[PDB]
Parts: structure tokens; C-alpha cells; sequence
């Protein structure tokens, strides 16, 4: 049989495991052909992909993150152009917009899953304070005013931090500024993409709101030093009364109920992100697969990728992973109205915005990842007191990069 090599990033509790799980219904179907999935690192994917790219050293499939899909595809002879070779009918159109090229007609990735970041948080040390989070963490200052209610105070053998989140250098730098941003009535770049502007006074606006709740004691300063990763397990750990996550987390949380008693998952929701100026609005990301050009296996390869686009490897996916289907026929099955899984689907569906899908933009999440980090460090004041007015100047000169890219 032919064994199909994939790159999967670590988008489940036992990644291989998971994926084969997945795909056994294909095998079982198509006896002729195997799947081997490898793990790579968020950290190095970009770097590896562009890599397997340019080299012509690559497997036959590779997952990319949703917003560097047209990074990839523009890379001339790397992938394998899909269009027309994928029944787009099948998808959530709003999901397609991350395959293409933006400005073209050219598909070079087949949407896989989308996912969003919503609001955790820990019933037990919401009762305690008096919080009430489906309307308490409904509005930018009424968020506010919860973080205020919550840091501090004393929960199990520990005080909790209100609100963690991660200031370290990783691909979420600019996502957890996203919809910040887009709350307060910015964006990151003009319509058509070609223009960085996110030193608007709307975008400085949700940039301050949301850095500044460190400065005021609201989200727990320590814990910029921590990158995504560091948070996830914190909060597991009771850490803290709220956190920005994606869906990804229940497993883990579940688990460790499972296999540890850590009965986290019993005592938390999940409510959608606070509605700022703007109305609400949300990240919105996933990933997309890719065939590379190189690969000796196309044919075969695309059978895999249909596969992966039924409406049963939606589901399944969904299931051990937590990710969100881009396909609409996998919303015919009630596992999307679990509490916590319908949030997420509601949030992304009605508020959801994707970054632009340029060339450019796995670029310019690079220089994100460096530069909006700075803010960490402007209030975390590893360089002298902490001033507004040098987050300003940081985002002017991050704006200034990002133009020169685009
Ligand atoms: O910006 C590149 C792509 O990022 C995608 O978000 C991913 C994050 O970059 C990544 O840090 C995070 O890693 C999770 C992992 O999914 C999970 O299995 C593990 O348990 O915890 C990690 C975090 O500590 O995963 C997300 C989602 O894959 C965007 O979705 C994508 O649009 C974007 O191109």
C-alpha cells in the first residue's frame, strides 16, 4: 500500500494517535493506501514547511495554519493547485476565504478545521465574588469590573490571579491582540491588504484597553513571561479565575480528571469574548491542508484530503480534538450543542474575522510575534517604567515593518 507521509501539528492530546484513529475509516476503505503521520512543533512548522518547500525534501501532506496557507501557496511550483479538484460546495463558505490567494482565483489549500479563543473561566471562584459571567463578561468594562471583583481572592490553597494570559514570543502574540482590535473598531490592514493599519486611533484604542489591564493589576504580570503553552497548564492547575483559550484545552482538562482526579473541567464554562465598541467580534483561525508538488502520491494524497473533508473525519476530528468542522453537513450532528462546544461554534459563526490571506502574512506574523511582544515588556518595565506612549511608538514601528512586507 502506499503510506501517505503527513505533517500534523500538535492539535490533539496524543496527536498520531488521534489522527490514525481518524483515518482508519479510510484505510478500511481504501485498502491500498496507509496515512504516517509526523508531529511538528508550532514553533518550527513555519520554518519547516518553507523548508520542505523550497528543498523538494517534503512528505505528501502537510497541515499549515489557516493564515499562512497563501504564504505557502505563492511559493512558485511548492504546492499542488486544488482548485477545482475540491468541491468547495461542501464547506463553510467563510472558511474558504484562508485557501485561496487573496486577490486571485487560486486555491492551494483545502480547508480542515477553524477554531476560535473564548473565555474561560472557574465557576467556583466566580459564585465567591459575586460574578455573574454570562453578563459580568458581557462588555469591555464590565469585564473589567469582574477581573476587579475576582483578582485575589482565595480559592482551594491558593490566591487566584484574575485574568493569565501569555506575553512571550509564539504565533498567539497578534491573536490575542486580534479581536481586541477589532472590538474597538480597528483592523490590522486596509481592505485589500496591502496596507498595514493598526496604529489607527480605534486599534491603539483596543491595544491599550487590553495591555493595560497588566498595568492595573488585573492580569497577572508574572505570567507575561509565559508563552501559550505555560498558560494552558497554569490554568489547568487552577491558576486562574479566567483565561483567553481555544477549544483544544477541554481535552487536556478532561484528561486530567480522567487520569490525575482533577476535577478542573467539572467547575468551569465558557462564555464568548466581551463585545467591545465595535459589536463583537472574534479570532478566527484553523488550518488547512496542503499537497506538496514533490509529493509521488497526488492522487492518492487527494483521495486522503476529500477524506478528511467527509462529513464522519469531521465529526471524529472535532471529537478527540475540540477543533471546529469547516464542513457544514458535520453540523447535522449534536455534538456541537455541548456547552462548551457551542460556544465556541456560535462565536466563531456569527463574529468570527480572519486575518487577510496575502502572501505576506506569515511574514508578517514573524515580526508580530517579535515586535507586539515588546508591549509585554514595556509593562512588565524590563526597560524602564511603563508609558503608554512607548506602546505607541511600538506600533508605529511594527506598522512600518509590516508595510514594508506588504
Ligand atoms: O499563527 C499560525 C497559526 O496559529 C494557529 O493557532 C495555533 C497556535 O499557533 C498554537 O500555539 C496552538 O498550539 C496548541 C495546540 O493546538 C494544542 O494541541 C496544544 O495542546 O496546546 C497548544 C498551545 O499551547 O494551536 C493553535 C491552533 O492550532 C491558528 O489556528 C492558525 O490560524 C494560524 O495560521
Amino acid at each position: 500500500s502506499v503510506k501517505l507521509t503527513m505533517w500534523i501539528m500538535p492539535n490533539s492530546d496524543t496527536p498520531d494517535q488521534d489522527l490514525l484513529k481518524v483515518v482508519k475509516p479510510f484505510t478500511d476503505a481504501n485498502p491500498h493506501i496507509t496515512v504516517e503521520p509526523t508531529v511538528v512543533d508550532w514553533s518550527a512548522a513555519l520554518t519547516k514547511i518553507t523548508a520542505a518547500a523550497t528543498s523538494g525534501e517534503a512528505p505528501d501532506i502537510t497541515q499549515v495554519g489557516s493564515t499562512w496557507t497563501a504564504a505557502i501557496g505563492a511559493m512558485e511550483g511548492a504546492l499542488v493547485e486544488l482548485t477545482g479538484k475540491i468541491d468547495t460546495s461542501a464547506f463553510v463558505e467563510s472558511t474558504l476565504q484562508s485557501a485561496y490567494i487573496k486577490g486571485t482565483d487560486k486555491m492551494f489549500g483545502m480547508p480542515w478545521f477553524t477554531e476560535t479563543r473564548a473565555l474561560f473561566y472557574r465557576k467556583d471562584a466566580c459564585e465567591k465574588a459575586g460574578v455573574n459571567p454570562e453578563t459580568d463578561f458581557a462588555t469591555w468594562d464590565k469585564f473589567k469590573d469582574a477581573l476587579k471583583k475576582l483578582n485575589g481572592i482565595e480559592v482551594d490553597g491558593k490566591k487566584l490571579a484574575a485574568l493569565g494570559m501569555p506575553g512571550k514570543n509564539d504565533w498567539n502574540v497578534v491573536h490575542n491582540f486580534s479581536w481586541w482590535i477589532y472590538g474597538a473598531g480597528g483592523d490590522f490592514v486596509n481592505e485589500e491588504g496591502t496596507q498595514a493599519t493598526f496604529s489607527s486611533e480605534n486599534a491603539l484604542k483596543g491595544i491599550k484597553f487590553y495591555s493595560e489591564l497588566a498595568v492595573e493589576g488585573l492580569m497577572d504580570e508574572p505570567s507575561l513571561e509565559k508563552n501559550t503553552s505555560d498558560i494552558e497548564s497554569a490554568f489547568g492547575d487552577g491558576a486562574y479565575a479566567t483565561a483567553f483559550m481555544g477549544p483544544w484545552v477541554i481535552s487536556s482538562y478532561t484528561k486530567n480528571k480522567e487520569e490525575n482526579g482533577n476535577d478542573l473541567i467539572d467547575k468551569i464554562g465558557v462564555t464568548m469574548v466581551p463585545e467591545g465598541p465595535a459589536g463583537r467580534y472574534a479570532f478566527m483561525g484553523g488550518s488547512n491542508l496542503v499537497i506538496f508538488n514533490s509529493s509521488k502520491n497526488k492522487d492518492e494524497a487527494l483521495e486522503l484530503l476529500k477524506f478528511f473533508a467527509s462529513k464522519e473525519a469531521q465529526v471524529e476530528y472535532s471529537k478527540v480534538s475540540k477543533m471546529l468542522p469547516v464542513v457544514k453537513a458535520a453540523y447535522e450532528d449534536p455534538y456541537f450543542e455541548d456547552s462548551l462546544m457551542k460556544v465556541f461554534k456560535e462565536q466563531v459563526d456569527k463574529y468570527g474575522k480572519h486575518y487577510a490571506s496575502v502572501p505576506g502574512w506569515a511574514s508578517a506574523e514573524v515580526i508580530f510575534s517579535e515586535g507586539l511582544s515588546k508591549i509585554w515588556d514595556n509593562v512588565m518595565e524590563v526597560d524602564g517604567a511603563y508609558s503608554y506612549d512607548k506602546t505607541v511608538q511600538i506600533v508605529k514601528d511594527v506598522e512600518s515593518q509590516i508595510n514594508q512586507i506588504l
